[PDB]
């Protein structure tokens, strides 16, 4: 009996097509779809993309699927039946490759309302390439977007609508290495004009704040502390060049190495990164320290002159912490504030 | 005759559906499933995930498969027959991609009890992304988890139960590079509430203890031994700066290099790692040694003063081993104990 | 009724073949096809190739598909129907591997004009290996090409024609890391003569200008600035060798390291790269500075001679900025101009 | 006529099942199988696995395939027919992924003896993860194993037997980078006890001897030669510290770098590697040389004392070559002998 | 009518088998096949293999395909028909994995002569692992080979013959990074004796000459030029150790780094590479320079002795360029000549 029902409802009998859209030659079918995301992973500045795998729940109405036969409000047909009925046909626009998970059974869910409302849920893995502005690299917030468009049909045939409530959902414990997602989520429409026609699209907004911790501990503190090691050279014995020259040249080389170190992770980019100016000024300070030693020697190796060097030492040792401090204070305001 | 039997049992004759659940419109089918793991491999902090391939043995009852025909308690149908009968439909939730092994024949096992109890065994390879707390990196125990959920049906339709005895099994000789599994294994339930309904899930616990050997030989001993090389500088000739300055600056640079070396392996993380404080204090000690030399020179280059330097040398050479030792002793207690 | 129509139009009834070309035994079918590109990504000098994913819209006429039945000018059959009708058969010649996107539905579009004009649109991802002349590496414009050829049929059977208007289209916001596409786009024919016959092909031209920003900030400025640090050595104390020798040897080593750094990114190439001469001359200048110090010492260590060294110092300090400047000016003209 | 024969032999007519084992309800079918290996490649300590692709020839008897019809002793059916007949179902146990080669035709061979003996040959590519004891890394012999088990049926149903003669065969010119296979090959049985039942398995042994050449030229000779460069410091001028200190510190740093270099290739391992002790003792010798210089200075900077330093120099220069030599001789015995 | 013809020719009607070889129970079918190569790419010493994608044109005769029906000499059936007819079954022996290109249509060509001569053309991508003798690495010519064998049938069933004219063809503009193909191409037979029987095979020869340019600019010139920088140390001030010791030790370290640099690219190999002796002798020369300085000091630090050092300086400065030159001249003869 139930076999005879699944057979009477869909398939060959009753003359039901997979190929023909629901409500053929009528107002455009609505696909009301929400996405529930499992994770973000391997977000890479280098590859310029992230991966995400999602449950996609898309709902539409079809008249000819409606039954009066069972009392139950919704029936769950086998995931295999899912191939039989017409499906709303969408791709992710920016996908750069994606796949179904076929492990064990196919991951699919199909439940038909007695009304004829159809719920269709599929688990997909996506790569997505998002352009991301690195204009300020360490402190940035990046906006990551996906847009669902119908490649099958035009605007007058098919329409996508986010769900009025709970259109995008996150896993309960979901956390990102390097990143934090913002609870505030933006959702907005788009319409694609292509040479073929105009196609519907809907796009989510994700707002990601990078974790400042790693780059603070790794990149910044050694720079700060090496500059700290640079100032003590001004304190040292006015007579002895080698100690201060060693400290200074070793610190400027170490700073050069520290600078080159950051280059490897980020993708190759035309515009100047935010960390770059920090390294330029740190390198500028240590190089200026070296220049200071060499200049004092240029004055000394030329009895009054060495006295003049004696004052330039003090005024320098007073000037550098103020210079680095005013720079520091002028610096943090831009990136960590406003 | 046996052909006619496999044909009379399942398939078109007798009106048997693959699509309809066993015991349709009744208490939720029980899937009693144990997993037998072959290996863990390529556990990577970087990629944040591991791979594991498992034999999954899942057992359920279906009434309409029950035969009286053969005397034998269990019959093994061809692995091809397996597509014909209804299967319990599960995915791994956190999978991040997985596959069947189709090499030679399909790897599948299907045996039907005369009772109608069905055993179904499939060999699967899984990637699994587990969040792992690195809060103490070198000494950590990490808990690695997989959770099986039914994407097909709701709670009232289907249920997963671990086997009362021997629910998770390990290969006889199984060993992990960098790791040791703990014989004590935890198993606990979960129920997923999704917008669609509530779905059953069961999850295993794995407790992994990292091998301290590698990081002890590689990371720690050179630090210890370089500090040992740092103390001998206090012994050396009070008159000669270059030897001690060479030893000290070379050791602080070498320590900086040793520090940067560990950074490359671990994933980029906001919170401070356990090895990090060790490197910070080692670097702090060698930098303090350099500061010591420079300070003695600052006192000397300014006949009583050099005598004062003569006492600060001794009190330092007595202080450093005690400082590093009290640090060491205070250090190990946290990570290697309690 | 509409089912009966899709069935009367194509398929078994009416005796319609997929296998037989349209207009069999007649003038060669025209495939008028435009491509709409979504992105370029991971353009790598190392792998020598780029990836691009495109919508390919190809249009041809078939007589036996023409209907009088519906009033509408174009009908959109199901993407599944697409397998049924004859398709124009093309590969990308230089592809090096490619794939369809099968995520969710197949990405396909098939619309049949009442005339019988057929529009067929498929979303494809391509790898493409383009030979690229690096003869001048940092400043180059590279021309990137794809060529569509028919592997199925000969010249007399099938022909490809770019669309008279809008044959290649770009995404509205499309931008390349390291690169800028030029709005001016060239399109030209080709005919392949193979042992089998002559096959049609059409090829696009892409003109890419590399972004000078990254290589300017990374490669050039440290060279310039290290040479700047090299000239100050001539200013320094005539009596003291160690400071100038340290500055000079450290700068020549640093320049050697900076030179080796660029080697890793580019593919291994026989002919000399444009950056190579810059590094050769920079290394030549710093090495000549070192040679200068050593030569002054060779004259001095041999009272008049040291006076001669005193003049060679000044004439050198005047000569180097002019030498590097005339080199610089002679250099930029070639690459950044004409 | 021959068509009618292939059809009368197998398939629908005569009532022949693919699903039912040969000799159903009888003694366990014998699969006598030999493997012919094409190559080993990318053997990686890091990934812990190797790849190998093999021709697998497995032979079994089936009664109902036996014909009297043709005179020829063996008939070769089309590789497509191969799906039709029952196949012995095996996986590789430790596979970690594998695949068929489907390029051009399927690679398969099926020949049926007039007796009914069936030869079935398939070309497979395997990854295989073998645990390998690195306890002595450079000089080790590693034993690499594969084990074929039947996942389909139990012990009483199916059995695997190596061929009495020529069970494993090697390609005529087969050579391994880094490795040499040993002509002596061990073959032994196994039986797997799983919760399901007991399954047959057969396993090959491979004995691989690593090539000492690479690690001798790369790792060892620079250590030996740097120690050689260390001894000459004892010869040098008793009065001049900088030359010997430069030689010594540069050599100990270079040895540290050489040591760190080897770490990158091998997988991360708890137990101490054989090369590790060599590097520890080399580093110990050069560090002891540095300690020697510093100690002589500690005695000298304190007229009799410098004479005592004068004797400790000679006795040292006599002691080091004997110490390194007795170490060397005691060292090689373990790894390169017995 | 043409439908009825494609149907009357092949398929069910007329009793035509795919499974049965052409000319069953007769002289072995000839497969006359030529290959047209598109490119070589990613030739890697590390992975030990290259990739190549080819058009494979294979031709054979079948009697039962011959028609009298159409006047045209050759008919092109749909690429789909290609599955229907019997195909000659070959693999590449050393393939290590390969694939068809299925993008858009299948890439296949099937044309049937009125004679019954069949042309069958498929576009394939191959990985191929070739053993390559690196005995002289920088200057080597490597011979790269592929061999086509029939896995399906024995020698008496099937035979492969290269085409009497134009058996291997190259793309018009085909060029290799690092390499140049030689226009002279060798083609020779092989017969494989396996335990199963004897199988036909045919193999191409490729002769590749590596481009000396890259390794000349990168590896050799810095060695030459650093030795040039080594000789000037003999010119310098007899009195001053630090300058010459700095030049010498820095150059020997730089040479050690330059040496280690080349190691990373090539696969790990037992036998000594050609570049290795060059680096050994360069390192030997710079180390001998350092030894020279130290020896002159050992003679001097011991008034006549310093005069003897004064002559050894001159005779050395005369000896080194002659030694390096006679080495150079003796060196190039082997690799770049004969």
């Amino acid at each position: 009996a139930p076999s005879e029902f699944l057979d009477k409802l869909m398939g060959k009998v009753s003359g039901y097509d997979a190929r023909i859209r629901p409500n053929f030659k009528g107002p455009p079918v609505n696909v009301t779809c929400n996405i529930f995301i499992n994770s973000f992973g391997s977000i890479a500045e280098t590859t310029m993309d992230y991966r995400v795998n999602i449950f996609l729940r898309q709902q539409w109405n079809d008249p000819r699927l409606a039954y009066s036969e069972y009392p139950d409000d919704s029936l769950d047909l086998d995931p295999s039946m899912l191939d039989s009925i017409w499906k709303p046909d969408l791709f992710f626009a920016n996908e750069k490759g994606a796949n179904f998970h076929e492990v064990t059974t196919d991951n699919k869910l199909l439940r038909i309302s007695k009304n004829g409302n159809v719920l269709y849920s599929i688990r997909i893995t996506l790569v997505l390439a998002c352009p991301m502005d690195l204009k300020n690299f360490p402190m940035d917030v990046q906006t990551c977007i996906m847009q669902l468009e119908s490649f099958g049909y035009t605007m007058n045939d098919l329409i996508f609508e986010w769900d009025e409530k709970g259109a995008v959902q996150v896993a309960d414990g979901l956390t990102l290495p390097q990143f934090i997602l913002k609870e505030e989520k933006d959702l907005r429409y788009c319409t694609k004009h292509y040479n073929t026609g105009k196609f519907t699209c809907i796009e989510a907004r994700f707002h990601l704040e990078r974790q400042m911790g790693y780059y603070l501990i790794q990149m910044y503190i050694p720079s700060l502390l090496i500059v700290i090691l640079s100032w003590v050279s001004f304190w040292i014995n006015m007579d002895a060049a080698p100690a201060r020259v060693g400290l200074g040249i070793t610190t400027v080389l170490t700073m050069t190495t520290q600078s080159s170190g950051s280059r490897a992770s980020l993708p190759k980019v035309s515009y100047v990164k935010a960390i770059d100016i920090w390294m330029a000024v740190c390198l500028l300070f240590v190089f200026s320290a070296l220049l200071e030693y060499a200049a004092v020697n240029f004055i000394a190796r030329a009895k009054l002159f060495i006295s003049r060097a004696k004052r330039i030492d003090t005024v320098s040792r007073v000037a550098f912490p103020l210079v680095f401090l005013i720079f520091n204070i002028f610096y943090w305001i831009t990136y960590k504030l406003v």
